């Protein structure tokens, strides 16, 4: 959906719904659990925007603007108008679109789960981080597309209840430990000092300037304005993807290609420690998620009492990201020897493919007799879990729920 977007990435889901593995024989769905980030969005922020509107109507006033660049106010002018309509931070209709699918998905990889939903009048929980914003008008995509599709499922889905522990923990008293970690810590503080003092920014960044201001401009300019200039449109152009309902403003003609690689790899090397799997022996930066993964073992749990159809959670990337990086999921794996700090080369961890927008985990739940099963997909791949557990037969995906528990260290056998 997008080469050098990381953690704006648009959704895709990352495998043909047709070629998961079946159910074992005799095994059918009886519950199933998500939690997905919210879909595309608006940037948060316009600054960048109009830092770029304010050198280019400087340029233009002296006549200091490439071909290409004529065209660049008119461009941004109407990307940040586009912006503002749909409003800062906000789901745009891509976002709508990508849950839309995912609803879509959700129903006819479980078709006996929702029949058994309606014959049962069983209830549909929904949970959010927030009461309202991108993570409700995500929540309500999802829910107003299943009572579309599934009329009878609409009076099932439950109101809105709001869990920052479960959902926000990066913000509670659960990332009080994390965030003190983020200020204080000597080792992360000249590690991020690395990666932003990497050779190569400022190349980059006087390219990017370049398609748009002639070369004389663009030195003209104090380096730190080159750089900060250069990374907003950077950043514009790696969220333009996420408003591709809205317009198509051909961005890329403002970022070169190799020039968006670097600050990809630069925002990936600076979430990786941020959010992600971090350095090897620390679980500072993902510990806090334990409150979520215990919930899926807890809703799991709770589905041989029948109570509840499916349970539906929302919320940020920093949630998702530190929860793959705890149930060590693929990308997820490899912490960062203190020695060798972060690259593509050396790690699988990308914020595209761990923390798209609308990055979501789901459990599904089947029962033959007394036996429960699992089976987990990621960004909608059905994925192994982490090898010291155990497949209900080799090579499968389905695992008994008694031997996830195990293998998380909740039971003994």
């Amino acid at each position: 959906t997008a080469q050098y977007s990381t953690s704006k990435t648009p959704y895709s889901p990352q495998q043909d719904i047709r070629t998961y593995q079946p159910p074992p024989p005799g095994f059918t769905a009886v519950f199933t659990e998500l939690v997905s980030r919210h879909g595309s969005r608006t940037p948060t922020k316009i600054d960048g925007a109009d830092l770029l509107l304010q050198l280019w109507a400087k340029a233009r006033d002296e006549s200091e603007l490439t071909s290409a660049g004529q065209d660049f106010g008119p461009t941004m002018e109407s990307y940040r108008a586009a912006i503002q309509k749909v409003g800062l931070g906000q789901e745009t209709g891509r976002g709508r679109q990508e849950l839309q699918g995912m609803a879509d998905r959700m129903q006819r990889r479980l078709p006996e789960l929702f029949e058994k939903i309606k014959k049962d009048a069983t209830p549909i929980a929904v949970v959010l981080s927030q009461q309202t914003g991108r993570i409700a008008d995500t929540a309500k995509f999802f829910t107003a597309r299943l009572g579309a599709t599934d009329p009878a499922l609409a009076p099932l889905i439950q109101q809105p209840v709001v869990d920052q522990d479960l959902l926000y923990f990066h913000k509670t008293e659960r990332g009080k430990a994390y965030r003190d970690y983020l200020e204080n810590d000597q080792r992360y503080q000249e590690t991020v000092k690395r990666i932003k003092n990497r050779d190569g920014t400022r190349e980059a960044a006087t390219d990017i300037l370049k398609t748009i201001f002639t070369p004389a401009f663009v030195e003209r300019m104090e380096p730190s304005a080159v750089t900060k200039a250069a990374q907003a449109l950077y950043d514009l152009d790696a969220i333009a993807p996420d408003l591709s309902v809205e317009g198509n403003w051909h961005l890329d003609r403002f970022v070169p290609r190799h020039a968006a690689a670097w600050f990809a790899s630069i925002d990936d090397a600076k979430s990786f420690y941020k959010k992600g799997p971090g350095f090897e022996g620390s679980d500072i930066t993902f510990a806090m998620a334990s409150i979520l993964l215990d919930d899926f073992f807890k809703q799991a749990e709770a589905a041989r009492a029948g109570k509840l159809g499916a349970d539906l959670r929302f919320t940020h990337a920093e949630e998702i990201i530190p929860l793959a990086a705890l149930m060590q999921l693929p990308g997820s794996e490899k912490q960062a020897d203190p020695d060798e700090d972060y690259t593509y080369a050396n790690n699988p961890w990308r914020g595209a493919s761990v923390s798209p927008m609308a990055a979501n985990l789901q459990w599904d739940i089947y029962r033959n007799g007394t036996t429960y099963l699992v089976r987990m997909l990621y960004q909608e791949k059905e994925i192994p879990f982490k090898p010291d557990c155990t497949p209900f037969t080799p090579g499968s995906h389905y695992y008994r729920l008694d031997e996830l528990s195990r293998c998380f260290g909740r039971t003994a056998r």
